[PDB]
């Protein structure tokens, strides 16, 4: 799969339900990261396009309680970047996550309903 990343403008941030649909919209999803090969495509795209510092809603999103998160693609969440102290359901909202585009790649839960940049899987 070819992954994407969306840091538009500073109103064109999305949702994590919105940046769903943009993504199946071009018939792909966002994105999973299942591997550190994965993740390291990721971070390459992230130096190419200078788009440093920026947070961007990966497929993370938390099934049933008994499954907790879950990637909206359907692949086996086995492999996890969470960030120390991640996933801590902030305030008891936070059921979707995003990645923080730094070095770390590390994973956090937050809000879903948060604007954030998105990175498709095509
Ligand atoms: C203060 O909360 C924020 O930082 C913590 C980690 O310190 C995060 O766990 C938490 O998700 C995040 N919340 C938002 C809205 O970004
Ligand atoms: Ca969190």
């Amino acid at each position: 799969l070819c992954f994407k990343l969306y840091a538009k403008g500073k109103h064109e941030k999305k949702t994590w339900f919105e940046s769903r649909d943009f993504c199946r919209a071009l018939g792909g999803d966002l994105a999973s990261i299942n591997n550190k090969e994965e993740q390291q495509t990721i971070w390459r795209l992230i130096t190419a396009s200078g788009s440093y510092h920026k947070l961007f809603w990966l497929g993370l999103t938390y099934g049933s309680p008994s499954e907790g998160f879950t990637w909206s693609d359907g692949s086996p969440v086995s492999y996890e970047n969470w960030a120390y102290g991640e996933p801590n359901n902030y305030q008891n909202v936070e059921y979707c996550g995003e990645l923080k585009g730094d070095p770390t790649m590390s994973w956090n839960d937050i809000n879903c309903e948060h604007l954030n940049n998105w990175i498709c899987q095509i």
